[PDB]
């Protein structure tokens, strides 16, 4: 039942991806609420922020406790440019999370290759798991393409952060 | 991420599929009752009309507007003969709900060729479906061999109708 | 006390009416929500498609099973072009809403003329309905012209999917 | 849908180990607590004597009973020798759950192998036990190279047997 | 106070009957539901085995580590041939639970030959649930000679399944 | 009420010192569980990691959305030797958490220098949760001196982590 090394790199690389977006997001959130006086923007961006560096992180360090795996912690990220306004803010944050659904599509791959259905088995809760970020991220874009009315938008975004689909969570 | 068009049609495809069996088995519950005197199956065949019309057809639904899927409604089906008893009428049923089972290998097989796995991931629900439906199906087929009595056979369906297994839901 | 084949043939002309638009509207109702942005636009619009799917079809079906008429299924239905905007899709279910009304009224006439007064109380409930699930329908289309902001909208409808006139249900 | 000879073999096989092993962890438990006085020890061991001989077990049973495989009983099991200490006792309960894991990840490799995706998806759960069990019994395995001291040891053995992570269960 | 090793070796002959039962009766449960169509005499004939495999089994071995008795894990059962209806099934049942009768009995007559009279009033609990679970397997064997009808004699063993004799237990 | 060049540096300086000793803090807490045996001292660790990545960092954010300073996301760790033992372990912690009373110290003192008053507040907070750190670090290094049995430790941070002084929080 030996450890797989490739599936080892890879989960590695999506520990540090987690981190490093979540670090990305709460700088984000910041500035949603401070330039761009948008504090529920800030809110949701900022739940996004603790999701990655919270349970994104925890399973992966639980997963490999279990198994055999090692941990590495090595980490560099700099938020050198912000987008210039709150909708492209947010569809950066999309394009992001559309990265997280092709990294876990790699890693489910490469655990059929490898035969490590327990690694399969692990990574599909990060395989729904893109989706769901993806949509709730996804909803958020769409109200930008339908209010020019910054103050409706972040009403609308209130009552989206104030429940659990059966299949996708 | 782009969506596999081979997955859209195939769940498109079954979308369709489960509309025309809900069609189908809300028609044989309405026989059931009325020309086999047999209302308790019928209330068995109308939850089983409106699991199809309703979760087996909005998951699919629901799974589109997330990926990009295109959605097509094209429906065509006519009950034209009906089978000669209930007992014949519940086996067509479980025939039906055995193809079920064979179209959604198809499709879990179809995302595996194409490395979709959100579409694996998806179809996990329509997998397991498939033997719990059809396990349920049976259960009532058994009954128009252990007994002769349709009065019979109508009590226990009643009790059956008035619970998850922990792997087949 | 012989039972009418006008009658039976209108009331299965009725019954494929339901089954039929209850489908289009399951897909107006996708399309209000992915392409148009319009999540509530697509609850209200779901609710009415198994609002036509259910009691409207079920009423029917439970009718002739009391009176000796027979139940037909054949259904044609396929969505080949979308409204070009929710507006449009809005206006487009608020016209199907009206043949409703005088496909009903055609039934009472008939049940009248044919001196058919358990069909003539039987369609009462259509009558109201036709009226009810028009006005539910134009308080939404209303909407689209009392505001270019389709969030306003959006939560105006919101409130209305979050009672029962006296004499319209 | 005409079930797999092989992976019906396999899972006879499985149900054999479960048994087998259940057996031996039940006399594994009496003498952790009769001859290493460790009471604690043998309610942990013995907890795992009853989930080998009772879900374990059933799941295949209830499984076969879906499809159409059949069930065989053919067991064959004598403890003629047990380890030197309560560590080795331990250590060896890990050696046989790690063996567990070998042979579900072999399982899940053939249902793939033939296109059988409700043995996969049935062997999930398997391949989710195969760890959680393995954590379990090393949860206590290292214990014993953490204190010289048995009652500590019990001691800590009792507040592990007086929760489901969210992915391992 | 020195244990007798004639009763040391009844009792690891009752246990291993009560595991090889409890084995074969856990194939006969399967068997009930599945080929015969009857869950029910499933449902009974699981508790029974659950009962040989557990508290029957326990209480030796619990007895064994309060004397210094030793306990033995030997185990061979293998069901090769199954009877040919639920009758025969259930009546194979009872001829089993006739011979536990008569093995108790043997135990009691020598633990008064041995002046063992702890095991003596360890084994009336085995001479009570002699009585105690032949007449439960009577019951059920009754049903078969007073129906024809599996459904009639289904319904009511489900109500046998859904208390405790001052004397039998 | 211009802000401070020179506390906007340092702020940003002990922003990215709370998220990279969160970070370190999160790997040190998994090595503790799964290399050291020791899962008390990971949740200890896990929870002083959980810490420094949330209110410490917050806290800085929330303050800059008040007052005009930037927040600058920069951020380079990477854990490249383990400490050797977890009593080596629990003691870099400390050693780490000495010098964030060094770092907040120079802060409290540039704010007066500077007259921000609201900065030297606002750094009450961490001057006093400075030494609240450090001294339940220091309960638990105490432990490492006071026994050799790393289990009496576990048990006694078990207790410790299952309150807030009047003046220290
Ligand atoms: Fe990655
Ligand atoms: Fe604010
Ligand atoms: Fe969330
Ligand atoms: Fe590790
Ligand atoms: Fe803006
Ligand atoms: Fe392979
Ligand atoms: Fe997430
Ligand atoms: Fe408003
Ligand atoms: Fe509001
Ligand atoms: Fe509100
Ligand atoms: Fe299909
Ligand atoms: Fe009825
Ligand atoms: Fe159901
Ligand atoms: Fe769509
Ligand atoms: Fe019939
Ligand atoms: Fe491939
Ligand atoms: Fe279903
Ligand atoms: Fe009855
Ligand atoms: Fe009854
Ligand atoms: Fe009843
Ligand atoms: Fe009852
Ligand atoms: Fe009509
Ligand atoms: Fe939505
Ligand atoms: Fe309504
Ligand atoms: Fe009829
Ligand atoms: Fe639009
Ligand atoms: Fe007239
Ligand atoms: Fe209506
Ligand atoms: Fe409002
Ligand atoms: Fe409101
Ligand atoms: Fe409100
Ligand atoms: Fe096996
Ligand atoms: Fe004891
Ligand atoms: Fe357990
Ligand atoms: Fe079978
Ligand atoms: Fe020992
Ligand atoms: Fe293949
Ligand atoms: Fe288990
Ligand atoms: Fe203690
Ligand atoms: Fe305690
Ligand atoms: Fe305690
Ligand atoms: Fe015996
Ligand atoms: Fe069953
Ligand atoms: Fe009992
Ligand atoms: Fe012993
Ligand atoms: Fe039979
Ligand atoms: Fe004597
Ligand atoms: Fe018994
Ligand atoms: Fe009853
Ligand atoms: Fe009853
Ligand atoms: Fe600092
Ligand atoms: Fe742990
Ligand atoms: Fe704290
Ligand atoms: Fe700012
Ligand atoms: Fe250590
Ligand atoms: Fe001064
Ligand atoms: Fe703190
Ligand atoms: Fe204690
Ligand atoms: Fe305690
Ligand atoms: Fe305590």
């Amino acid at each position: 039942m030996q450890k797989s090394n490739k599936i080892n790199d890879a989960l590695n690389q999506h520990y540090k991806l987690n981190v490093e977006l979540g670090l990305v997001y709460a700088h984000y959130a910041h500035v949603a609420d401070d330039e761009f006086d948008m504090p529920y923007l800030g809110k949701f961006i900022q739940h996004l922020s603790e999701d990655k560096l919270g349970v994104h992180k925890e399973y992966i360090s639980d997963y490999f406790k279990r198994n055999g795996m090692k941990l590495k912690t090595d980490v560099s990220v700099a938020v050198k440019s912000i987008p210039s306004d709150a909708k492209a803010l947010i569809q950066e944050v999309y394009a992001r999370e559309n990265e997280v659904r092709d990294h876990v599509k790699a890693i489910a791959k490469l655990a059929l290759a490898e035969d490590d259905y327990e690694s399969f088995y692990f990574i599909q809760w990060y395989v729904r798991d893109g989706l769901k970020d993806l949509t709730e991220v996804d909803d958020v874009v769409k109200l930008f393409n339908s209010s020019n009315d910054k103050l409706i938008i972040e009403e609308t975004i209130k009552e989206m952060v104030e429940s659990e689909h059966e299949i996708w969570g």
